């Protein structure tokens, strides 16, 4: 079976070698380095590929899996919020998908600022948050939606749709069914926003650094990677892109932890199987 235990063990073997090889060394030229004493990486060993980095002071990466273009990042640190909002505005972000739980955000020990559910001022940027609809995704998993209106004197005002899944626990995989529902919601949300820009003649539509969905959880490697893999499978341009390719690309473009847990890989495998998509490269 191309999805049996032998295939899965070979997949794991290739991916584990890759993870181990991509582990960050001290002052690794492959990874973005903190430029002074301000902390860059939320987690010391979850680093940001330098060549695909979005901003010099964020742990955030441009990701292209097959043809699917996204930004994956860590939950921004308090000191990073103004730069994070500039990244969101500059990218004309068509959807921000936050997969960190409400309980994580509320726990002040974790230093996860509540930046999208409340209005705020961050240096010269002001942000207005408004709640919109709520969508059940299956298995009691809920998506709460918001818009963030990002204002700054002398910048164009940009509003960003947010899909917050507030009850996807750390270090778990929601089911393949929930994942597919979530991927559809995120893609549909992005498409509606992109369409609006297109309807106004917007130039962002010609630029590939822009109009990227931005996805983060806590570290931006587990729940984030599971969603991005699912989104890549929802994109018809990615026929024959293997699970091996998809995971390897996320790893070389962000870090070797992408798809952190076996159960998160298993959801990708199950989604691939449902499509007749290969696990391994021949
Ligand atoms: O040390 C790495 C680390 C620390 C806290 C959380 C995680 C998460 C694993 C997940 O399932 C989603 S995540 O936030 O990338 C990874």
């Amino acid at each position: 079976s191309p999805y049996g235990p032998e295939a899965r063990a070979e997949l794991s073997s290739r991916l584990t070698t890759l993870r181990n090889t991509l582990a960050p060394a001290t002052n690794d030229p492959r990874y973005l380095q903190a430029c002074g004493g301000e902390k860059l990486n939320r987690f010391r060993d979850i680093q940001c590929r330098r060549q695909t980095a979005v901003r010099a002071d964020l742990n955030a990466n441009y990701i292209q899996v097959g043809n699917t273009r996204t930004i994956a990042c860590q939950y921004p640190l308090q000191s990073q919020l103004e730069s994070h909002f500039r990244m969101l505005a500059e990218n004309r972000t068509p959807v921000l998908a936050v997969l960190a739980s409400s309980s994580e955000i509320a726990n002040q020990r974790f230093g996860m600022p509540d930046y999208f559910r409340q209005s705020g001022t961050y240096g010269s940027i002001t942000v207005e948050s408004k709640m919109t609809q709520q969508v059940g995704l299956g298995d009691g998993i809920m998506a709460d939606m918001y818009t963030l209106t990002i204002r700054e004197a002398g910048q164009k005002t940009i509003s960003v749709p947010v899909v917050h899944v507030g009850n996807w626990p750390d270090q778990t995989a929601v089911s393949s069914e929930v994942t597919k529902a979530l991927a559809s919601l995120v893609d549909q949300t992005a498409e509606t926003k992109r369409n609006m820009y297109e309807s106004k003649g917007s130039s962002a539509v010609a630029d590939d650094s822009k109009l990227r969905p931005v996805i983060h959880c806590r570290a931006g490697v587990g729940r984030t990677a599971q969603l991005i893999g699912a989104m890549c499978m929802n994109d018809s341009r990615n026929s024959q892109l293997s699970v091996e390719d998809m995971v390897s690309q996320m790893r070389v473009q962000r870090n070797g932890i992408m798809v952190q847990k076996d159960e998160q890989l298993d959801v990708l495998i199950k989604l691939a199987e449902g499509q007749g998509r290969p696990l391994l490269n021949s």
